């Protein structure tokens, strides 16, 4: 607990940009793209106001342009006089993947007519299209194959606080050991991370806060429509943050509260408010009518494991069950708890020899072990009741590719 | 229930099944098939032929089946086992975990074949498990992989019975005779022999 996450003061005009959206849709073989740019206001609107948006590859302006406020008619009380949308045509885009990064900045102007700067907002911008089409993951039209590994927020001394340079390591390491993709296990992360992931060049799902595996059944707040506005903002007020990130190809609903109606309300709004990004979520047997993707947690190669209600089946046949047309990326797989990892190789062969198996997150990137210091005061890692904490489940917490301290397991 | 069409010899295995000139020949053999057994419940599919490519006169006919007798499905395995002449993918010799991706027309791994992009149908092999000679190694996992897998739903043995015939020697004693022992050329010697049982109904 505590304040484990920056603190800062931000200072804007009355006349503000208050949000902005930005997406990029493409032609047929993503030789033409328009980059549509949702600016929003707060403040006294006045008739002499602009907003500019401009288009950047490092240090050449590819595009720009320039309107009121004022945006189109969408129902019988007119539109949104307090917003406004820009289209930039880009020629031949650099486009956006984890093998290569190419990014763009996109400037946001808000100004007055005669060319008095009020404020300015930006993003770096990658032009990617992620979709889902006859049961297979794209990104720019061609099949994604998912070298993914969880990773929570941790660090061996100072816990769940994160910094630059733990995160630049493990970035690092990561794309060093062939991995491409990584899982927000079980919370949206510091802001930094996202940026990192845009630049270095990660696929990224990112999760909402909202994990209520101890609850019995699993699925009993999740269905209670009283608990819809709580779990509505933990979902809502990520996709207003994240929405512009280019590594976040995949949003996620939470993690492990099985699957109730206040999953399948939630997963409609992001389809609404963001087309451009499939939405997976593994709770209540992986499959339900919440998730875009099939994403079991621990589902075998070969091996059925038919529990009652929410059986992990082999994911080789989990593809192909009556009426099953959806791509497989397990959200997690392959514990890496202690001396693991027998039949990872058994996953790759299965994932290189059937298209809509797309690969997977390890479970997981770091051992959840903490400096504990004895006697002579020599520092010794701990894990679950080594703090006194009683309930507790022992060395449960360690199941990372790596020691707490980055070195490789 | 399966069509008088076989054009197995044809270069490439469709020249006569994709020519409309061929379409009337090629349409008697399966209508007057229809017309004749069309009444017996033991019929549950109708097959287009045998090893005949795939050409334009098989939708055609794959079709006019569906039109006349919807109550049963239309299977054909010609031009790689799933094309738009088949309600049921049915490779021959398709095997149960190793791909063979023939161009044109692979035979994938029948688990790995039902779940290609967009791919619904069920699977059964019109032909599996040569039974030639000493054979049938590796039939139980076949049998493990249908069971395992709802759309897997089994398939046909090749084949029942060997193709030899009884020729008689010097002394007048009988003896199974095979491709070749008639004085026939060209021949392919023993692959007429791929019987669960020999002739005479004796079981291997
Ligand atoms: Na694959
Ligand atoms: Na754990
Ligand atoms: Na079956
Ligand atoms: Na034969």
């Amino acid at each position: 607990s505590g304040i484990f996450r920056d603190v800062s003061l931000l200072h804007k005009p009355t006349t503000q940009i208050s949000d902005f959206h930005v997406a990029t849709r493409f032609n047929d073989d993503f030789s033409r793209a328009v980059l549509e740019a949702e600016v929003q206001m707060c403040g006294e609107l006045r008739d002499y106001l602009r907003v500019t948006v401009s288009l950047w590859q490092g240090e050449t302006q590819v595009a720009s342009g320039t309107a009121p406020f004022g945006g189109e008619i969408i129902d019988e009380r007119g539109g949104y006089a307090d917003r406004v949308t820009l289209r930039l045509n880009v020629e031949n885009p650099k486009l956006w993947s984890a093998e290569i990064p190419n990014l763009y900045r996109a400037v946001v102007e808000l100004h007055t007519a005669d060319g008095t700067l009020i404020e300015a907002e930006a993003c770096d911008v990658g032009f990617r299209e992620v979709r889902i089409e006859n049961g297979l993951l794209l990104l720019n039209g061609k099949p994604l194959l998912i070298r993914g590994v969880n990773r929570h927020e941790h660090h061996p001394l100072h816990g769940q606080v994160m910094d630059e340079q733990t995160m630049v390591q493990d970035i690092l390491l990561m794309k060093q050991n062939n991995f491409n993709a990584v899982r927000c296990s079980h919370y949206p992360n510091h802001p930094l991370w996202y940026t990192l992931c845009d630049r270095y060049g990660l696929y990224v799902v990112d999760e909402a806060n909202i994990q209520t595996h101890g609850m019995v059944p699993m699925n009993r707040l999740t269905d209670d429509p009283r608990w819809l506005p709580a779990m509505s903002e933990r979902v809502t007020r990520m996709v207003q943050r994240d929405r512009n990130h280019p590594s976040v190809i995949i949003w996620s609903l939470g993690n492990e509260s099985g699957h109730g109606a206040n999953h399948d309300a939630l997963y409609r709004w992001i389809k609404s408010v963001d087309p451009s990004r499939p939405v997976q979520y593994e709770g209540g047997g992986a499959d339900t009518t919440a998730t875009d993707i099939i994403c079991p947690m621990y589902a075998r190669v070969d091996e059925d494991q038919p529990f009652p209600a929410v059986p992990k089946w082999s994911i080789k046949k989990w593809l192909s069950l009556p009426g099953e047309t959806r791509p497989l990326i397990l959200c997690e797989y392959a514990h890496a708890m202690g001396n693991s990892l027998g039949g990872f190789a058994k996953y790759w062969q299965a994932f290189r020899q059937y298209p809509r198996l797309q690969g997977g997150f390890v479970w997981d990137w770091v051992d959840q072990s903490l400096i504990k210091y004895d006697e002579n005061g020599n520092p010794w890692s701990a894990y679950g009741g080594d703090f006194g904490d009683t309930p507790n489940d022992r060395q449960f917490c360690m199941n990372g590719l790596v020691f707490a301290d980055r070195t490789p397991h």
